[PDB]
């Protein structure tokens, strides 16, 4: 019989797992209020009130950040959270500004995506610090808010050119790591000057079979915190300077490998009205990698615990979860059928009806 | 009734493409012997007899090279094209050997079919010389072979750190460049020994909304310096960038893939392109063709000729395979191509795009 498919995510398999925030957060003193999702799908999610997965890549926890150890497994997966990491946040470091930010946090989400079509099991570690290090004094933000914990950027107390060994590890208790999203940060913009001369700022993650890397001594002094967000393979690399800088990874998100490429599922995540949010999450889940489904509505509480806890549109939109499914698209789920009522379009999985008007035999059409 | 893919490529509709060699090339003089395609698709094809998309990125013609300006559009894409880069030309430049090169050539064509999914032309264009280039030594191979001639390495008479202009241009003829795949090439594993000592080899691609860039002057131990030829193919907006080096040693472009945009996100196909069993073939094209960008044909019997020019043209396999492009067909994907069906005969896998029949035994 025709089918329409049902505006949200939703999953094929019993095999699915979700990432989140508050909003999907049932140990949440106000939940079910402050539910987005259905209150029986919460044991399958990897949840954490005022966390995000971004927020949690760069900081462990402080009086601004609330820091997660997200993990979940699942074939398919589908993230809500992003929010905790918006412009209302005003986090800048160096002169990157918010703008700034918001560039890092997008390439974040479009690599985690990227990487986790290929992965069953997502896992945000702590690395061990490399087994020797010098003498460090913690680096600072020009704003004086809280600098990144990972990675970790730190003066040496000379100009001698240096390497430290890290360890991506092959394994974290049961989940095995066939790669991990790592980030590659450093400050642009000229040599930084600092210990009586404008040292050349030159560092970089480097093993046998791998290089990434970042130099520049050129000659108001600006400097701009930038990342890049790398596919590391387990083994142990240096983290190498030119010296002076020292950078090198303290968490890493450790990833699986199946044998399938399934496109992942995101979720708009916004504040009300009134705070400034960003569609970082809407410019990373991009085709083919990752279905976005976007709001057509403000965030829109009328029945929740508050103006941004309890969307109506979301909570409509996470009922699909909860459906018979055998094709997920960016038009939402629909059941095992041979003719959709509307055109379904690309990122989709599964076995998808076709549309019926290339079948139609009136021939009105 | 359950319909079955025809396994090979195809198209859905008329704007469609090929890249290619001397199998898909009419101009050759033992052509139609030498096809692997059907003659009256010679006009879809951007092919060149003894070239690839690799080589002709990194030379220009040579002895042993033959290079090709590639230059096709199409929504669909089909690439049958690579074996003219493999191990049987034994090729490497610096320390990194022939398997180096196989590597290079991987990330090149994974880079390539990326960038090539939200394209519908694809160009390989001249750059422009920069302006007022400072005295330059030609860079040479280790291994005395042909130098690549893009990116350009050269040997400036000086130390002191320098830069150069370099232009990515917005269009090429009638072809718009909203983007450009450019390489990015150094010699690794430490300092360099030159001018009388071991010095840093620095070099990087700036503009003021980009950088891309490799640093190293670790020491070398005893008499071991070794250095490895190495590449990395970049992403890159048209504009100004700054070829810039730390000193002495400068890297820029000479030649790009100039591609515009199209707003809709295609797989492209391609066909596993290999030698008869007389010579050094690699897996190059197998392991850049990957889902969800690509789609590959690979080929379950060696490169077997029974009515072509000679071993290496006319494969009867890829023969077979290229008769689906013959169609319009509505659905493409790894199994091969369908008309517009309920059904299918057998599970139809990822990547395919249209509207594609469902595996009947769901159905009951
Ligand atoms: C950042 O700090 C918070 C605390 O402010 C850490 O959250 C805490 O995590 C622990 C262990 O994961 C939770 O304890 C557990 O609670 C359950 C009940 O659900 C109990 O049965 C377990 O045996 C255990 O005690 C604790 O509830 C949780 N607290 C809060 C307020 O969330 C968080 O782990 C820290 N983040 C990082 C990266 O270290
Ligand atoms: C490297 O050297 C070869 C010569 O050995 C160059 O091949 C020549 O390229 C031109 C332009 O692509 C060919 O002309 C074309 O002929 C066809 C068919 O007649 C015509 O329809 C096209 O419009 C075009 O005029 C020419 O035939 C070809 N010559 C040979 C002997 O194959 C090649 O261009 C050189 N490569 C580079 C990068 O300069
Ligand atoms: C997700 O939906 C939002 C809201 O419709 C889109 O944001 C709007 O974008 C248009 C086009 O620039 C603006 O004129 C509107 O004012 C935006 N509205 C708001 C409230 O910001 C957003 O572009 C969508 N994202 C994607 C990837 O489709
Ligand atoms: C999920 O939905 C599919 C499609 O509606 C169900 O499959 C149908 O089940 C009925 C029995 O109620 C059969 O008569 C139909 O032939 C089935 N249709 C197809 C296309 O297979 C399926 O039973 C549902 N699954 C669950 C667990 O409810
Ligand atoms: C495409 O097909 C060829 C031939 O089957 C595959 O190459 C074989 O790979 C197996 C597994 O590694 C090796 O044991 C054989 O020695 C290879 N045979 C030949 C003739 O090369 C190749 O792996 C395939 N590529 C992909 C991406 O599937
Ligand atoms: C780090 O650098 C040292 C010395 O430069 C080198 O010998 C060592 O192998 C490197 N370690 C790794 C894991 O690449
Ligand atoms: C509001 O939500 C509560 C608790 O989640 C529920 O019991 C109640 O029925 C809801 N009221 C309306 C009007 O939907
Ligand atoms: C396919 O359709 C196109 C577009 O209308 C048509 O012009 C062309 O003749 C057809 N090609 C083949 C190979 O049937």
């Amino acid at each position: 019989t025709p089918v329409t498919p049902y505006y949200g995510p939703g999953h094929i398999t019993f095999d699915w797992c979700g990432f989140g925030d508050s909003r999907s957060d049932c140990t949440n003193p106000q939940s079910p209020m402050s539910l987005d999702i259905p209150q029986q799908l919460c044991p399958k999610f990897s949840s954490k009130s005022s966390s995000s997965m971004f927020l949690s890549l760069h900081w462990n926890n402080h009086s601004s950040f609330v820091s997660y150890d997200y993990f979940n497994c699942g074939v398919e997966k589908v993230f809500y959270e992003g929010v905790n990491f918006s412009p209302r946040k005003q986090y800048s470091c160096w002169d990157e500004g918010v703008d700034g930010w918001i560039e890092l946090k997008t390439r974040f989400y479009t690599k985690l995506y990227q990487m986790a079509t290929t992965s069953r099991c997502i896992k945000l570690i702590q690395l061990q610090a490399p087994s020797s290090l010098p003498t460090l004094q913690a680096g600072v933000c020009r704003t004086n808010k809280q600098l990144p914990d990972n990675p970790r950027l730190a003066l040496l107390s000379d100009t001698v050119p240096t390497s430290v060994q890290f360890v991506l590890p092959g394994s974290s208790g049961t989940t095995i790591c066939t790669k991990h999203l790592v980030p590659f940060c450093y400050l642009n913009h000229g040599c930084f000057t600092t210990g009586g001369s404008c040292l050349p700022f030159g560092v970089s993650y480097v093993s046998d079979s791998f290089y990434y890397g970042y130099y520049d001594a050129t000659p108001t002094e600006s400097h701009d915190y930038v990342c890049d967000y790398l596919f590391m393979e387990p083994g142990t690399y240096n983290a190498s300077t030119v010296g002076k800088f020292l950078v090198y990874p303290t968490k890493s998100y450790c990833m699986d490998t199946m044998n399938i490429t399934v496109p992942v599922q995101a979720v708009q995540s916004i504040w009300s009205e009134q705070y400034a949010s960003d569609d970082a999450i809407g410019q990373a889940c991009k085709a083919p990698y990752c279905i976005f489904y976007n709001k057509t509505t403000p965030y829109t509480v009328t029945n929740g615990s508050d103006a941004n806890h309890g969307d109506d549109e979301v909570r409509m939109m996470m009922q699909g979860l909860l459906r018979n499914s055998s094709c997920i698209s960016p038009q939402g789920s629909t059941p095992l059928a041979l003719y959709s009522t509307e055109m379904i379009y690309e990122p989709n999985y599964g076995s998808c009806p076709q549309f019926y008007k290339l079948f139609d035999t009136s021939g009105n059409e």
